[PDB]
């Protein structure tokens, strides 16, 4: 089955209100950049972002010119003429509106609080969808805290119910309306709802992992923001999932959540697969179409794993635009981020950037020896390893943030489509390397194993293996006289 | 309040049926050995053991001659004329009858299953108690598994209700009928019901901890079976409590249950004290009146912490009675265990054993350099430290297995009574040593802590401390913007005054 290629596409309200397809000075990446050929390379475009207003319903930012907005959305849905599998989804949330300290946080917390609020919200989601011509709903709340989870889940279940009814009502069996969420791609935020992953994922077509922003100026050591695998020389982190309210034993938690560990794209994926009821087909790996830059880094490793002097707060707490060659950073007043389009332009100019490659994390990085700068980003090469990983792990596809940051030629999007679908691309010999793999084991990814059936009345020594209730178990200490599941001396270690 | 001194008194069915007080080869330790002076040294005698039958009722083993049984029990209750505080309890269970593979295990499991089974079983306990003249009931089931614990708790609560009614009916308010249980003294078995300890202990007057058998030939390294404190040179074990169904986070389990740890008497007592709702006054520390022997031991360290060649299975598989001087072992056909009485005689018979002392564990041991023998046991000196620990930790008292293993003079019982009640015994200067203390901290025994109240809308750095809803909490990582209590970012580390 074809892999999903989901491109979030972010158009700030100012660009909607002053939309133009002929002045990259006002709208740097307008819809017209998405040619028929590019429309065919995508399976989904997630228009970003809608929000949740104080009436606790899905709605466009209050400052939005509703007519320009409907027009921008129409240009997107018009792309469907070139790709019958294409869906224009809309995404609600995003960091700005929904983070704990964000402008609309309260609205998310309250919208899912009651059966009544949940019903009114779910209904506004479907109404907005049908009114603007969207093909599905993506929820990007970063992130419901542990207490708000059961409500978040109920809300997704209600939306699912309404969308399924609408699909039938609209004769959309061929292209059913969909419901997805953008999920954490790092253990710290994932720990908030991890214990209920199966319930969160059940009503979704996909869970889009934000497997990026895994490094940034808010961290003391420079690092790759989307390493596929770990580099023993890089920083390691506390495994937050061992603290999730999972109700597992010390032994179970320790083998599922090694700590510290390498914060990588593979870690996030494996962490989701470890849970029962989280099918690999619904997991979508996110990739960044932008890089993060750090200043004041020292040398010796190309800028990797170095202390730095980059402000970590938002907004950028200064007027010093130190990312040499980044004119976009001047336009957006933040030298800590740059689109792949801009990065390429910086490389093409002589600004002193050396493009380096880490063969463990399988990602590129830039090093500016003169001014001590380090930029972590992704490109068509790192996408080869991620695309192969998606195939090997049988994931649903790839997602990216965000379309408008690709170069004019659409090279990043083209690469992604090529790796999954081109008849003349062959990655059979691509070597995944020796970077660190996340090795945790959980209920959802137990190894197939065989062992003698447990025999009631038998005494087992430490380390013995038996099969019982369709699982393979191992005793944690000796002289075990009770059965697996009824005696905590037994550890589930395999399946079948 | 007087410290309890609870002596289990084990007399096998065969000894009951052939009971005599003039033939030590038939009944080694008759009730006649307990004089009025000795009776005053006890607060409880736990006659061992009655069982639960297939009818799911408390009963004597069917092979028991009933007249002979009443006669032995009368000799025990007659001891009450010499001590107005003394209670002759009866204990249901024991290892033989109640272990998972024991002969009557299914009866324990089934008896506690339903309101109806529990009522019937509980009424039979009171019936047996009144019929034979006992003063209370002790349950020694080794041990209920997780799924059976709720039934076990309800059964105990039912017995409690019936005993209290019986106390009123009998006008026994001066010496109320009591209910106790013998509980595990080591983490492996304790993990079966640990999570519900408070509910199990609530209906009880005391929980008698079996803080012995912590070492034995079934273990690859020789060790003290009842070390009070740990010895860094001795073996350590995985702390099974980390696998109990507690619902605690990895950090809480890790902090509460250090691992590996030293399996000691102090560790069991502290593990019980850690749980909220378990009063120290109900905890009774057990001590053994017997030792366990190992052979094939190496020298260099008195035979301590060495590999050995001792059969670990029961029954003893051969006829090689290699514990030199232990004639009791020949009679009972097992050289792996000997009563204190016998161990004292072995030392007396000049058979080549050296009495050594571990000043970390505060326990004695025998080492036979010639034959390569190691014996772990307790004596009047190790009891001095245990008695001071009981006073220090404010425990309910001491329990011992078992009375019939003391020497003829009753020196071990007398030592215990002395340490708690003798006006001329003063342990105020007794040095408890530098042995390893167990210091786990669980959300059940948090220290009083002080920290600024939690400020919503604040972003906390890793390690920050705040007070919130009755507790002090610490962040386990950075940029915490969530409130304490709910999510996994905060660790409960203290209680707010
Ligand atoms: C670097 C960048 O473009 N930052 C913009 C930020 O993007 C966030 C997304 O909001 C969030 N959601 C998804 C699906 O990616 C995410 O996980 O990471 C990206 C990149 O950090 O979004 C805000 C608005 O919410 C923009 O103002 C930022 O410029
Ligand atoms: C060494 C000894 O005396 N062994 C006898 C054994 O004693 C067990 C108790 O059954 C059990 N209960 C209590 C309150 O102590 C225990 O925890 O350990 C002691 C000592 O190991 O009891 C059985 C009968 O159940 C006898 O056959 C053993 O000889």
């Amino acid at each position: 089955t074809r892999k999903a290629v989901i491109g979030y596409y972010f158009i700030p309200t100012n660009q909607i209100n002053n939309y133009t397809e002929t002045d990259t000075s006002v709208v740097p990446f307008p819809v017209s950049n998405i040619t028929p050929a590019k429309a065919k390379q995508l399976t989904h475009i997630n228009f970003s972002f809608l929000d949740i207003n104080s009436n606790l319903e899905c709605a466009w930012d209050p400052a939005t010119n509703d007519a320009k907005a409907r027009d921008v959305v129409n240009r997107l849905t018009a792309l469907k003429a070139h790709n019958p599998s294409l869906r224009i989804m809309f995404s609600i949330g995003g960091w700005y509106y929904s983070n704990d300290l964000g402008v609309s946080h309260a609205n998310y917390v309250n919208a899912v609080k009651t059966p009544a609020s949940r019903a009114k919200f779910a209904q506004s989601c479907v109404r907005i969808m049908k009114d603007y011509g969207f093909d599905g709903v993506d929820i990007d709340w970063e992130y419901p805290q542990a207490a708000e989870v059961d409500g978040f889940i109920a809300a997704l279940q209600e939306i699912r119910t309404l969308l399924n009814q609408q699909t039938i009502t609209d004769g959309r069996q061929a292209l059913p309306y969909q419901l997805t969420i953008a999920g954490a791609g790092g253990a710290f935020f994932l720990s908030r709802y991890y214990s209920k992953l199966a319930q969160i994922v059940a009503p979704l077509d996909y869970i889009n992992l934000m497997t990026y922003d895994l490094a940034g100026p808010w961290e003391k050591v420079t690092n790759h923001q989307a390493a596929l695998f770990g580099d023993a020389a890089g920083p390691t982190f506390y495994n937050a999932l061992r603290e999730a309210n999972l109700g597992w034993s010390w032994e179970e938690l320790t083998r599922a959540f090694p700590s510290p560990f390498s914060l990588t794209v593979d870690a996030a994926v494996q962490q989701h697969l470890m849970m029962e009821g989280v099918p690999s087909a619904k997991i979508v790996m996110g990739v960044p179409f932008y890089g993060r830059a750090f200043k004041g880094v020292s040398g010796g490793n190309g800028g990797q794993y170095s202390s730095h002097s980059t402000p970590g707060e938002d907004p950028y707490p200064s007027t010093d635009y130190w990312l040499v060659g980044c004119e976009e950073c001047v336009r957006d007043k933040d030298p800590r981020i740059a689109s792949y389009r801009q990065l390429e332009q910086m490389l093409q100019g002589n600004y002193g950037y050396q493009r380096l490659w880490n063969d463990k994390t399988k990602t590129p990085y830039l090093y500016h020896a003169q001014n001590g700068l380090f930029v972590t980003y992704d490109d068509a090469e790192s996408f080869k390893y991620k695309a192969k990983y998606i195939k090997q792990q049988q994931l649903g596809g790839v997602m990216f943030w965000h379309l408008g940051q690709d170069n004019r030629n659409g090279d990043l999007l083209a690469a992604l489509d090529r790796y999954f679908n081109a008849a003349d691309y062959d990655d059979s010999q691509l070597d995944m390397g020796t970077g660190l793999r996340y090795t945790g084991v959980g209920p959802g990814n137990l190894p197939i194993m065989t062992a003698p059936a447990y025999v009631p009345g038998t005494t087992y020594a430490q380390g013995a293996l038996v099969s019982y209730q369709g699982y393979v178990w191992q005793t944690k200490w000796g002289y075990i006289t009770s059965a697996p599941g009824s005696d905590s001396a037994w550890l589930k270690v395999g399946r079948v």
